[PDB]
């Protein structure tokens, strides 16, 4: 007796529907409505997402208003610090807030650092912070009177954030950058730690299936009676420097993420793909031109 | 009694069978016929798709109708776009509309690169695109006076397919590839947004089982009650240069891909491939004089 | 729910097996036992959860498979100079296999040699070899021999040769293009020329569901064709090497289950069985050093 | 059947954590409820499918687990000249524990450099350190050191730091062969230093059946000792990053499930807690930067 | 349907293992708790969910299994000049192991170094070695040795250092065909060195049922010999390293679950066991470094 019903379901894109680069800002949303009933009315149903392609999409790689970046510069003669000055990213930053190369992010750490160089090292010693597309490590180019006379200093969260470099701390907030040679890398790639995006998901307005429980919509609260439909929720990952990206999920051999269908009588309903930064910040997934996503549902029954 | 009946099948191929590197392209199909009925009457079974093997076949690597590529070239100087054109595939694609190596692919994008210096750059510095086969990338190489003069420019279609080159867009429309050394090439490879190639999928018109539910045939209404048979759903991802390979699949991760067989009375019934495209057009699996292909089908008793 | 385990060994030696495993036994065990494995009143699945056949020897290629020919294309006159088979006879073993992609290559190699023998000059000769390092096959030449003349492979030296740059020239033979003194090929094809498909268990007489299969015959597409399997193993050549230790481990998604049709049974035979690509079965033999090990799981329902 | 699913997150910052992590606040949160989780007709299983542990610090070496120590050996005289243990107590935070392994090379170099001040000239004292590049620890000597002496370490350090190769003087100490200037570990042994083995959700109030453990006594063996773990991920150091982003998503042991004793509940702790290879537990914590998701399963049987 | 989990571990010191692990001490567990740890009313499976062996020294060879003879072939005569077995005696240990490959090689040199003696020159006396980098055995040979003569191998020598060219004389000796001064194997073939075959958890007193094993003695095939096995880990030799951490983690939906025929006990042992490949079997002991970790589910139907 048990049933296996398959759902396909595509979209297609253009740069009428969607705009050059994607300007419109469409969500990713699909209509799915059939002439009689999906469902048996004698038989209850689980709904899993057995696979879903999001071909051709854009991404961002860095949110500075999560961050506050802080750089400065130590003296060794004197032996104390000399200046401190936030990093400022407002004019590397889209309209939403985000940016899409971490050549840009290491530029404006650099702009920062070689704007609070400028009166007090002399032009040939200033340190320039770059970002490697090779290894994806962010790299420190220095000479050898500037190794000897001073050191660069990073706050907690560029110490986190860039935490391979090795690290001397002199107070509560501010490290120093021990640096032996021209050039200097980072042990490992560190790319995880930069990268806003946490989680994409499937929801639905409308779709009579059981609701995930959430925790209390205000900060106040532990008390909660927060709801919300998820269908599936794919972990992201950042492993390079590409802002467009192809993403295949493929659920395995286990197989867990199932929900309750409630109500066996419908025809229609509305399924949208929701991008979810660190800070819980929601936000839509976007069409490009050139997108293509597909789409497989599975309701079994039981 | 819970019952496990095993169906293996093979297609041995030939010259005369499959013409001349595949001319007469036959599709890859197999009539299972059998004396008695397959599965008892009194029981009701699943099918699932255990494994196949799909073993030395040729697939296609790009098929220009659905990108619309355009370079051009932007004076520095003056500060203006000197010239643009479209990307020509027709003197390399086949019957079909398909090319079957990346380097081809390279070599269109350089001469119509080369077309459009023609007239306005000298010949020691026209710049050229190609594909490296040790790599999997793409690269520009160029002249220290080319890239103090001009720039090379990649319209939305080249910008998305070929990212991992690093960009500066200029208007809605046209980006600029930013070059600093003689041979400069992607950070990434691309390959995966370039192959045509979506799903492999094997179909029956005559075996009863259930059917999948698909989206709307017409372009104007969402409304639709379409239908079709497909027995499993193999994606391909182009991972190198290879137009030939063998291609196998064993079912260790889709532990929920079963359909419902309706009826147990049959006796025969039809296999056969078929490619879907990522526009979503249809065309079959060919042989080849050298193709082998296994199957094994499990009908699994509830 | 019941679980019940049976574990098989098979120790070989010089005397059981010949020196190089001469004799050719076949891997077989019989299962024997004092009393009956199975309790009578319940249904039974078997599944094999793992074998391990260490120290064996598998063949690398099998000629009589392919139909292989190289050819030299003149480019000045623009025509064909000569077509030659290459003959892999004087590398073969009695059962028709050969065992190393160095020999392969050398086959291949005396084939154009040969046939370069007359039209063009010893120092411009191609030699086509076999690289133990990167896997792949290199074809060397002179640059005088290039800007003469191309090397032509034939369909079947194409698709399993692949990798190569490869134009067209008629229906079935086709120019090798060269731009380095040594090119070699962008991916490895041994894929492509190793004959073994699967590998499998099989007994005469365990009371067993068998599988079924398509029709022997040669014209007739019905079929009442059936046989005994307790599972297949795919089996893939990643690598030069003839000699190989073999291990399989049923992952977790476990599918490869048989109905056990008797329970009323306390001895049975099992034997592995090795099928090529061309549907060919030939028993898996024994060697002095081999040690087989076998694990079945009784499962009931 | 009924899947009842339960997210949750903690964010963190400065006022929370305090600069660096220093107030070390535990990981830990309180679901709470307006209506009962569970429906008190059914039979409830707990699984924890995922959880995050985005942005936190954790311990490469704790001291006090280990006794190292190295001494010199005479060529010449063929007799020990002295010996010593590795003293941490400068590099070590309040807890006991270290956060880079340039930091235990450091250590061990102080000890050795220590040693030889007063029977070996300054030219010739070997220097031991932690290489970023390979992650192996390394030797540098002198061709005339080599000659004259030996390094020891002993049966700890030998373990620990495994892939030099050892020669045993006594059944303590072993020398430590030396051909080059500069001689490297042959493998990676940074599995061998960490402290960390598991990472566990716990809970004092969840109404879940137990864990049955062993006692907390050394000497007797009898036990009614029990826990509460929801999950356990073991963990794994390959590296010299003591700042890491740990991922776990149940695809490899959905096995793990626990029997919920109680359905008539709506209010429950959980808190992550770290067991080092001494079975010594302690709170995971929370830096500024922190993120923590959580998602549990509540499935009916 | 129960989920019952029990954990349990050892922690290891100098006094329970001796230096070095003089002591010998098995690895071994008594489970011991108040009440009974199993309902009577219900039926239990039971499975080993996960153990770590962290910090456990294992051997990498073993000679008595193996027959290994080497000599020297002149081209000139085109006859054999001498053969000698090669002799471990010096290199193996109270148990009859090796733990180190370069003692392997260096083994194997010297039964090649002492047949050249009286035969051969200083200078184009073959050397034999492992390469710690690359982990597969060299040849290192001088031009007019090559031109002089051949180095031999017999069939247990062919067959464990495979990955070598051959060329075979005689139906036991084997040609090793060398083209360049440092010849190296084209695969590493530490698989066929190991006398490892699998690690188990073995228990005298557990009310488990018995997995069906095959005849002791060789004469008969009949058999009624059982064992109590609770878990089978694959072991799997990669590198050069005799000290190892071994991690086990079960797979989401195992089969490799066990009936428990008695639900009314409150004590057992559990033993960790090693089996070779000749099926030889000895106890995993304690180094005084060793942390062991075991958990054990007891999952009712």
């Amino acid at each position: 007796m048990k049933q296996y019903i398959w759902l396909n379901e595509t979209i297609k894109s253009n740069k009428q529907l969607a705009g050059p680069r994607g300007s419109y800002k469409r969500p990713v949303s699909v209509d799915i409505f059939r002439s009689s009933t999906i469902l048996d009315p004698d038989k209850n149903y689980l709904l899993i997402v057995e696979e879903f392609h999001l071909h051709k999409i854009r991404l961002p790689l860095f949110k500075p208003a999560g961050h506050d970046y802080q750089v400065g510069i130590f003296n060794r003669s004197t032996d104390e610090i000399m200046g401190v000055r936030e990093v400022d990213f407002s004019t590397f930053v889209d309209e939403d807030g985000y940016m899409y190369d971490y050549v840009d992010v290491g530029t404006a750490i650099n702009e920062t650092l070689a704007g609070l160089c400028d009166g007090i090292i002399g032009e040939e010693d200033i340190p320039v912070f770059s970002f490697n597309k090779h290894s994806k490590k962010f790299e420190i180019t220095t000479t050898e009177n500037f190794r000897n006379g001073h050191f660069i200093m990073f706050n907690d969260d560029m110490r986190v954030d860039f935490n391979s470099f090795e690290f001397d701390d002199i107070d509560e907030e501010y490290s120093l950058v021990i640096l032996n040679e021209d050039v200097e890398t980072q042990d490992a790639s560190t790319l995880e730690f930069l990268t806003p995006i946490s989680h994409i998901v499937i929801e639905s307005n409308d779709l009579p299936v059981s609701y995930e429980l959430l925790p209390s919509i205000s900060k106040n609260t532990t008390i909660s009676d927060n709801t919300g439909v998820f269908l599936t929720n794919y972990k992201y990952l950042q492993q390079n420097n590409q802002d467009y990206n192809s993403i295949l999920f493929r659920v395995e051999n286990s197989s867990n993420k199932y929900h309750n269908i409630l109500q066996t009588n419908f025809n229609r309903f509305n399924l949208s793909f929701t991008i979810y930064d660190y800070d819980n910040e929601k936000h839509p997934l976007t069409l490009l031109p050139q997108t293509v996503i597909q789409l497989k549902l599975l309701f079994e029954s039981i």
